[PDB]
């Protein structure tokens, strides 16, 4: 019997749009970057629910470990970025990606039209939308205490959807899905992704293990 499932398709703040049509439509050197921004966020998840924690211990119900696995898979050119952190309800992911204004967002688009380095993305706070230098379709599955697993999703061009998970159920935390783009399978090679971890993501301070397949 035929299965039935909500979709909530939203726009992209303007100019989110925007910054997101100019990370995908200019080249840049130094895309390497993408993955200390996701690790950031995983890390901010990972304090969040650490700190929640010690105000009420249940909160660690859904799982005690605070780590994050990075999942490269060369068969379907996805690398996935795992974390336990606090994750995300439907109204975190429907704010926090994409559809409130960022303050930044018009001060580091003129700071890349000047000539920035797509580095100083994380101080603007838009680093997550650095995930589309590398990848043309990102998905979000996230499980936050309070809420159901949802799943976001985004080829750019103005919109992305939400939708109540039916996949796995990851119990707490948030699972990244960069959709890579065919001149970027670099981000898929163990010996690449230990390279840019030791560069860029040096003192996180939870465990990063890396899954290869073989
Ligand atoms: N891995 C994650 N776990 C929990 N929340 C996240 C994650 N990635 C992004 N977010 C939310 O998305 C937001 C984007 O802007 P900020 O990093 O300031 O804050 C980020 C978080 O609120």
């Amino acid at each position: 019997p035929m299965e039935e499932e909500e979709v909530e398709t939203f726009a992209f703040q303007a100019e989110i749009a925007q910054l997101m049509s100019l990370i995908i439509n200019t080249f840049y050197s130094n895309k390497e970057i993408f993955l200390r921004e996701l690790i950031s966020n995983s890390s901010d998840a990972l304090d969040k629910i650490r700190y929640e924690s010690l105000t009420d211990p249940s909160k660690l119900d859904s799982g005690k470990e605070l780590h994050i696995n990075l999942i490269p898979n060369k068969q379907d050119r996805t690398l996935t970025i795992v974390d336990t952190g606090i994750g995300m309800t439907k109204a975190d992911l429907i704010n926090n990606l994409g559809t409130i204004a960022k303050s930044g967002t018009k001060a580091f688009m003129e700071a890349l039209q000047a000539g920035a380095d797509i580095s100083m993305i994380g101080q603007f706070g838009v680093g997550f939308y650095s995930a589309y230098l590398v990848a043309e379709k990102v998905t979000v599955i996230t499980k936050h205490n309070d809420d159901e697993q949802y799943a976001w999703e985004s080829s750019a061009g103005g919109s992305f959807t939400v939708r109540t998970d039916t996949g796995e159920p990851m119990g707490r935390g948030t699972k990244v899905i960069l959709h890579l783009k065919e001149d970027q399978t670099e981000y898929l090679e163990e010996r690449r992704i230990k390279e840019i971890v030791k560069k860029h993501s040096q003192f996180i301070g939870y465990p990063i293990t890396l899954f290869v397949e073989k």
